[PDB]
């Protein structure tokens, strides 16, 4: 491991730095997305590159992260094992499902968005079966 | 109205919907890789299956936040058109090489972190490069 980063300025510039990187390739993939119905490859295929850039950033982010003792951006667990790594997917999955988009649903509902409040409930159902399956996952590994 | 959701919560709960979905597949890629090395190739195909519905979920976050005429999570920039997602990536990118990562890491090397500090050095540098290939995409869909 590195040298601890608990408590430093440091190691919020590294969660913020990883929440930046994780989005760009999400936005750049997408807006690739765009390039390649309108028949722009090559500016599609530099947008598919730059976010291999971005993933390599974020990766790197998490090495520094996990390497200086610090825990996961989205979650807040820590991340040193496999063990962890799937334990921190659990908790993440769990808070969406739980809490997060029943939320978003009802506050959709409320404003007069009921498709995006259908979208919301999609993603609730779709949460809870990726934590059930992770849950399988990680008894798999304990035993 | 669906197709106008400016300053509603919806709105937000897009956003930030969209910025935790773009999050877990960034980490579910990363945590396979750890399933890779250490031989568990069914956790790792479940992870990166998993990875592609966190994408599925967040451009749908997108789609939504574009039809409802709201801006892009990360610039607060209109993302229509596809000039509009190039300048909202020019801007970003701007101001990662400019401020975020060189600030980044003056801060790292003052806290006695210097490979850190590298390693966001590096990074302004490469978003530098990004922010130019960006910009000549731009120039490209103008005429250029
Ligand atoms: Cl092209
Ligand atoms: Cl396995
Ligand atoms: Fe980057
Ligand atoms: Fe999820
Ligand atoms: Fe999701
Ligand atoms: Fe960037
Ligand atoms: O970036
Ligand atoms: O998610």
């Amino acid at each position: 491991a590195m040298k601890d980063l608990k408590g430093t300025k440091t190691a919020e510039n590294l969660k913020q730095g990883f929440i930046g990187e994780s989005m760009a390739n999400r936005r750049y993939l997408y807006f690739a997305k765009r390039a390649d119905e309108e028949g722009y490859p090559e500016i599609a295929g530099l947008l598919r590159s730059i976010a291999e850039g971005e993933t390599a950033h974020a990766f790197g982010h998490l090495d520094f992260i996990r390497q200086g003792g610090l825990t996961d951006p989205a979650t807040d667990k820590p991340i040193g094992t496999l063990e962890q790594m799937i334990e921190s997917a659990i908790a993440g999955e769990t808070y969406e499902w739980t809490q997060m988009y029943p939320g978003f649903a009802k506050v959709a509902r409320e404003e007069g968005f009921p498709e995006v409040a259908e979208w919301f409930e999609t993603l609730a159902r779709a949460e809870k079966s990726h934590a059930e399956k992770f849950q399988n996952v990680l008894k798999q590994l304990k035993g």
